[PDB]
């Protein structure tokens, strides 16, 4: 029996699917400005609204990231519980007004110290006295001078942020937590970021970050001022050596301001907005915010031996040198591999779901399996070929073929138990990555005649 | 609380068995995605207790397995083919018998049953993709349905006296849908 | 049992390898200008600095 | 209930809500929007201050 | 759709690019001797080339 | 790649070599009688010939 003279079924195969994005970076700072674990910002003006002190580590990272040629659309900021801020004059020399920016409960102030020749201890004592004598900081923040450094602590529940002004010094923040114990919570709360950078500067904080980044398909970026980065060939004592020995995939560079300006943002800003489909190396891209490396020829070789990338000046301008991870492979290859893996997975799953939402599910027959070839040829592979990431073409002289190849078994070759369980395994693919050019050598000659 | 049984039926009720469309990934409005650890998802799968799991934001069923281990669509297809061979053959016999000219057990008339079965169930299945067909040139395997009918001389005499034919045989190759895929990729710099 | 509807493996056969170079010479002089045992120079102007 | 009825009888459901939880962190899973998304219902919703 | 995407070409050719060309900011023209082209170029993919997602 | 390395030929042909030829510093031309060629020559290997390392 039937109850309709006419009946019509309609099925929609337009279901969207979630996708991963290789743009947004993260910086894991120390503060208490907001309660949640991650916040996204599209400009520094937004950060200043939440109460980040100008010149503070997070602000420096954001400014450097946004100043680049390929600046990311928006950056994310982590959070670790802050304990106290340490202002260090040890080993420094000053001759002009030293200025420190202090922001308290969304109130901005600048402490000014008039340095005459004064030893660091005198400057520290003067800064502590000036901070303690300020009317709007008594009962809210505390500063104690000792040795060559001044420690600043906030009286709860007040919030204090410290940032740089004029003068030569550095800011160091302690924390009751550690990067290793904090990272899992951040990724648990929100997983929409790809570049991982950290404020913790000391060794184990970098090792744990690198291990976590490799485990969960994230790219780790760090800078260090260790003079040992370019020690003799047998030092084997810097962080770079330890990372190289473990074969981890992290990008590192030696810079002087890494503890002052957190130039990590500059490195990200040069490739963040460039899609992986191009395979564009970091060789010569200029990096606003970084200072050219100053050192002898021996130091430039010592640093290169450890895969500690160097920013060198050439023909007046400043140019990066090379992108090498701790394992020796170029960064762009790693980025391309992650991109291709994820956008083959997503493409195949989305196609299967969209077919299955209209009945007519995929069937394991010789007349339907080859369809997978069109799907993969579309999306990742074709996009790579058009943008130059993947090599293609046939050489007539040497008779070598560079085109991608895809292999799919026929039904008769699949073992029976696989048919019973409905599982296809032996799909294979091959690609030829397109290596960019790094170095060139030329031979010229001058002659008077030719036989 | 909600008796989601209806949701499961609503995803395959209007889909004819001739397609053999599994329940793997069909979305099920009204059901809440399963919440549990990795161990629980394996424990449930071990008992053939199907699970509704979320993937890429959306919610998708996982697999259709009965308590005996066989996929539901196979059972549905078997019932369909059984009933619509029975009905087809009986209807043909009755319609011939209503005009005299009844079916007769002779070599020149038994093969007609082949056309009847080739029509209705088998052809409908083939056109809709439920039943596999075709010949492989490389491995030389044949997937076409086959029907066997004895000749009069081979039927035992007592069967002729009682007018009963027994040994009809048929074979089909069901078309398994695809559930899982695994891929191996590689990146190289050159080729010998 | 399997936990992914689709799984993809990716392997990189682009590992670079260390190589030897038949260019750079050495001169074993007598001095005390620098503490380490070897220094590389690209011009005499660098040597005059040390 | 309105969303379920609308889906059952081929009607389109539209609603607004002032729930501050509509834009809570990514793990809140407590607003009406999350519940509707989990059920795969087809309703159009928006977050607005004057909806009440 | 292929019958509507090319419209973007007219929009960009208007406003910035044409204003630049008329005021001399942007070079244009074709050299007959050296056979080099200086005209602006705009590339837009077809629908069939866009990935499904 | 074979489709991009030959670009170096245009760059070198421009600037030094062409400037030299136009100003007379570098000889050019082909002799019909003695069949000797004086034009500059540039050689660039193909990708397949470069060693893998």
């Amino acid at each position: 029996y039937q109850d309709k003279v006419v009946d019509v079924e309609v099925s929609l195969g337009t279901q969207p699917i979630d996708t991963v994005g290789f743009e947004t970076p993260m910086f894991l700072a120390m503060h208490g400005n907001f309660p949640e674990r991650i916040r996204f910002y599209v400009s520094t003006a937004g950060m200043v609204a939440d109460g980040f002190a100008v010149g503070s580590p997070a602000y420096q990272f954001a400014t450097n990231a946004f100043a680049g040629n390929f600046a990311p659309q928006r950056v994310a900021i982590g959070r670790m519980s802050i304990d106290s801020s340490k202002v260090d004059f040890t080993g420094t020399t000053n001759t002009e007004q030293v200025v420190v920016n202090i922001t308290l409960n969304k109130v901005v102030k600048a402490v000014k110290i008039n340095v005459l020749g004064n030893t660091p201890a005198q400057i520290a004592t003067a800064l502590a006295d000036a901070v303690t004598a300020d009317a709007d900081l008594t009962g809210k923040a505390t500063a104690v001078a000792t040795g060559t450094y001044v420690t600043v602590t906030a009286v709860s529940p007040n919030v204090v942020s410290v940032g740089k002004g004029a003068g030569v010094y550095k800011i160091v923040n302690e924390s009751s937590e550690t990067v290793a114990t904090v990272l899992p919570s951040v990724i648990a709360e929100n997983h929409n970021w790809y570049f991982l950078a950290t404020e913790a500067r000391s060794d184990a904080d970098i090792v744990a970050a690198a291990e976590f980044a490799k485990a969960n398909y994230k790219l780790h970026i760090y800078n260090s001022t260790d003079v040992d980065a370019y020690a003799p060939e047998n030092s084997a004592a810097s962080v770079f050596d330890t990372l190289k020995s473990l074969s981890y995939d992290s990008l590192g560079t030696s810079d002087a301001g890494a503890d002052v300006d957190f130039t990590e943002g500059s490195v990200i800003g040069a490739m963040a907005a460039n899609d992986p489909s191009y395979g564009d190396s970091l060789h010569l891209k200029t990096m606003p915010g970084m200072v050219p490396f100053a050192g002898s020829d021996t130091q430039r070789s010592n640093a290169w031996s450890r895969n500690a990338n160097i920013y060198r000046g050439l023909y007046g301008g400043g140019s990066y040198i090379e992108g090498k991870t701790s394992s020796g492979q170029y960064v762009d290859v790693i980025r391309f591999s992650h991109w291709v893996k994820f956008r083959m997975e997503e493409s195949v799953f989305a196609y299967m779901k969209r077919r299955s939402d209209m009945g007519l599910s995929m069937k394991m027959s010789d007349e339907d399996l080859p369809v997978l070839k069109s799907v993969l040829m579309n999306n990742p592979i074709n996009i790579g070929i058009r943008n130059g990431g993947i090599l293609t073409g046939y050489d007539t002289e040497n008779k070598v073929s560079y085109d991608p190849t895809i292999i799919i078994p026929k039904r008769a070759n699949i073992p029976t138990n696989d048919l019973a369980a409905r599982i296809l395994r032996d799909v294979k693919v091959e690609l030829v990555y397109n290596n960019s050019l790094h170095y060139v050598k030329i031979r010229a000659s001058v002659v008077l005649d030719r036989p």
